[PDB]
């Protein structure tokens, strides 16, 4: 039988330490952090997800609002609240929710928050740090795999780790931590395409310490591609349910570790976020 | 036998284009591209590699200058010399010649050149365009095996590329751009680490439709790891007095389908992907 992590449980844990940070660094005699979260039209689940943000920065002592635009907003508008919040110094933590609307630059928008406040880590000089180990604060997703990992005292030196990508963006940076020198890792990484068929990415999975599922496709992962005592991480979210890539119940039955979903991978990015905006905080 | 892709006529008609490029840019008038290349030291295999450069921006129309500057150079002077660059107009590109003294630090180094002058893409903001798909530049050596791959016709749409790094900065741009969407090849890549058991990795090149060895180790690659077919890159530089490859070039000239000799493979590929990001840098 597997043993199942909750993500839940460990990333309530991880705001537990962020709470206690934020007293500590406001009894001090500092300002209390503030988030911003800009949410640009109506995306239910975009919706659902900042709600969640803006929760757990209500836990862990750090005043947040969430400002909501409508889809028709202009990409000159958008880019001049970007530009208030950069230069108030009240807010210390600025992200924009993703997906935006088509006539907005996502590029563009992410590269105008401040690198200071890009508690997403998304603006492209942070994604260089990234790659460059010369980063404060980790895009909150990719970390969030990696304290899983690094919390249950996965191994990780050596191993073989496959990541099924439904993007670079979603995949690349797991593997990014997962294959730097000692967060480090020390793996050797595989960062499957979407455009490998699920024949070959068997090949691929078996031989996997490690598996992690990005890729948005339900029952992507099932018992015949792990191989005995492996760790799976999900973190796709495929949607009247809400379900992983993996098939849960199947694997279950041949894996080492698993990651349910939902209370897996999702908790934990809201966790890593708030343990961002208290480094963003800190100057 | 396999096809042996030639890294010196690729890098020839490569080169040709960046000459015709540059001549139709300075014929519209433009300032003639210029770029400028820091030597710190007595490396032997630097030296070789900068001359090698300055070469090939002559013949495409390029000015040029090496700077040498020698190793006990500080820290402080060497961001001096970089800011002068930074600041000259007539200087389009400049890049350093890594590795540096023990005593600088490379990383403050590359972030001092310009990104706009960036012509190596190591300074961090470049760094991140890469990885954003955001770029004017790509670093050389990777994109020196793309074009090998691509201008061969080497399909990677979906197949299965293992990459043999001696470092991160060596394995994973050349795996990011392999595994970006379509530069960019639609590939499952596997990046090894160095701290890998030769029998592991057999068990990801076997698999492999391409396998990209830039490891600094003779003969890590042999036949017996390949499939009947694959490509086989070879971009490690390795002295056993000769000059050598990653791969057993004898050996799997029989399994591979394609492979590269060393020297005149991947070397030749990276002097050339820099003359075009240098009329490129010159262009802004
Ligand atoms: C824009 N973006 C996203 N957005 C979308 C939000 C909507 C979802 O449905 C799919 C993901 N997720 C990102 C990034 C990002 O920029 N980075 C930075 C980064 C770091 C290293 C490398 Cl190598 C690279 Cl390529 C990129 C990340 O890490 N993640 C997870
Ligand atoms: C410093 N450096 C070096 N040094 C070489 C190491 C081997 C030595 O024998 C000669 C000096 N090679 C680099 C970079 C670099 O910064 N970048 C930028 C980059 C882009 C994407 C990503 Cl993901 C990452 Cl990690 C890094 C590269 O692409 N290459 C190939
Ligand atoms: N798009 C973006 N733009 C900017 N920065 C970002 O990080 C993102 N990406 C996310 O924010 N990703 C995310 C995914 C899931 C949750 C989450 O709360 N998951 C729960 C419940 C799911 C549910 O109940 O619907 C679970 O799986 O347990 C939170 C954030
Ligand atoms: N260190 C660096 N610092 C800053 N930016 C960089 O890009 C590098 N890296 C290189 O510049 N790498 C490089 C390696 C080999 C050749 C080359 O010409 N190889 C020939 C002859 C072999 C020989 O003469 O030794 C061949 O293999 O055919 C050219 C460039």
């Amino acid at each position: 039988e597997a043993v199942v992590i909750s993500g839940r449980k460990l990333a309530q844990q991880i705001k537990q330490e962020v709470r206690q940070e934020v007293e500590e660094w406001v009894a001090s005699g500092n300002k209390r952090p503030h988030l911003s979260v800009i949410l640009v039209g109506e995306n239910p689940a975009s919706h659902s997800y900042v709600l969640n943000k803006t929760r757990a920065a209500a836990v862990v002592g750090i005043n947040s609002e969430t400002i909501m635009k409508p889809a028709s907003i202009s990409e000159e508008e958008l880019l001049n609240l970007i530009n208030k919040l950069n230069n108030d110094d009240n807010v210390d933590g600025l992200l924009v929710q993703l997906p935006l609307p088509e006539h907005i630059d996502e590029r563009r928008i992410c590269n105008a928050v401040s690198p200071d406040k890009d508690v997403d880590g998304f603006h492209v000089i942070n994604v260089g740090r990234m790659c460059l180990d010369q980063y404060s604060m980790l895009p909150a997703t990719p970390w969030g795999v990696w304290e899983i990992i690094k919390r249950t005292g996965i191994p990780t030196l050596g191993k073989n780790v496959v990541v099924a990508g439904r993007s670079k963006n979603v995949g690349m940076p797991i593997a990014m931590l997962l294959h730097t020198d000692g967060p480090g890792g020390d793996a050797t990484v595989t960062i499957s395409h979407r455009y490998t068929p699920k024949e070959q990415l068997k090949k691929h999975t078996i031989l996997a310490d490690i598996v992690i599922s990005a890729a948005g496709i339900p029952n992507l992962i099932t018992a015949d591609m792990i191989k005995e005592g492996a760790a799976v991480i999900d973190v796709g979210i495929n949607r009247p349910k809400l379900v992983g890539d993996v098939d849960f119940e199947g694997v279950r039955q041949k894996a080492g570790y698993i990651t349910p979903v939902p209370g897996g991978v999702g908790p934990m990015t809201v966790a890593m976020l708030m343990k961002n905006t208290i480094i963003a905080a800190k100057k």
